[PDB]
């Protein structure tokens, strides 16, 4: 879809290897049925949670569609890791395989436009399970942002990072379909700018759900936190776990 040729060269940048990341793999770690029977994460990007997650788990494969989120991680796995890339699609990737924790986070899910696509991927997911193992999505929550937009069809954003002289703009547009279109523009401490977009499609708990009912799964409890606090309509992320 490109969101790595997008974001690929400064997605460390957006999304930083920070007490965020830390949470997720603490998390993840907490929700492995068990480290023997093998990890993978669909749609592993730079390596952010499979880098440290190996560390805990050992070896983790991680499927990713871009070639350019591919090479950022193979940059760093010349330092530090244990992760097999597979360039794959999640849509359609199949193997004889099957793992004690399939993750799928940070909203790689909501990358997915249609619900068709996402309950494709949804049963590829579930097919990657061992008996016994355990699949777990988070991806942004809804209710937040139409509450952000506020009745406007178009909203806008600026977040301060922690050096001085860098933040993110984000351009929200929300479009039929339950889409949310965002061009998101970094400001560097060198005073230049970096511009990507994505276009995502907003899902719910109920909606997963129904994905994985239909892939033969049943729901444990939603969350709104990888400490365990319930699922609630103000957090930013929710995660869905099944088994
Ligand atoms: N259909 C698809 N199949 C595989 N990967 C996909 C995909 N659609 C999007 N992706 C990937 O999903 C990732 C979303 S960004 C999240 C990266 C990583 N899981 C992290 O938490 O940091 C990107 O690397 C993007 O290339």
């Amino acid at each position: 879809i490109g969101y790595g040729r997008q974001f690929a060269g400064w997605y460390d940048r957006l999304i930083p290897d920070d007490e965020v990341t830390a949470e997720a793999v603490k998390g993840l770690l907490a929700l492995h049925p068990a480290p023997e029977a093998g990890t993978i994460e669909l749609g592993v990007g730079t390596g952010r949670i499979a880098v440290p997650l190996s560390e805990s788990v050992g070896r983790v494969t991680g499927v990713d569609s871009s070639p350019e989120m591919l090479d950022a991680m193979r940059v760093k796995l010349k330092e530090r890791g244990d992760v097999t890339p597979v360039h794959g699609d999640i849509r359609s990737y199949t193997s004889d395989s099957r793992y004690g924790l399939v993750y799928c986070v940070c909203a790689t899910l909501s990358l997915l436009h249609t619900p068709e696509d996402q309950q494709l991927a949804v049963r590829r997911a579930a097919d990657l399970l061992a008996p016994g193992g355990r699949l777990v999505i988070e991806t942004h929550n809804k209710p937040p942002i139409l509450e952000l937009h506020e009745g406007r069809k178009r909203t806008t954003y600026f977040v301060p990072y922690p050096e001085p002289g860098t933040g993110v703009q984000t351009h929200s547009t929300l479009l039929d379909g339950d889409l949310w279109h965002c061009s998101h523009i970094l400001y560097q401490a060198n005073g230049t700018t970096r511009v990507g977009s994505e276009l995502t499609r907003l899902t719910t708990p109920e909606e997963i759900d129904a994905y994985a009912r239909a892939a033969g799964l049943e729901p444990e409890t939603h969350l709104s936190r990888w400490d365990g606090t319930p699922y609630n309509e103000q957090s930013p992320m929710f995660v869905c776990c099944y088994v």
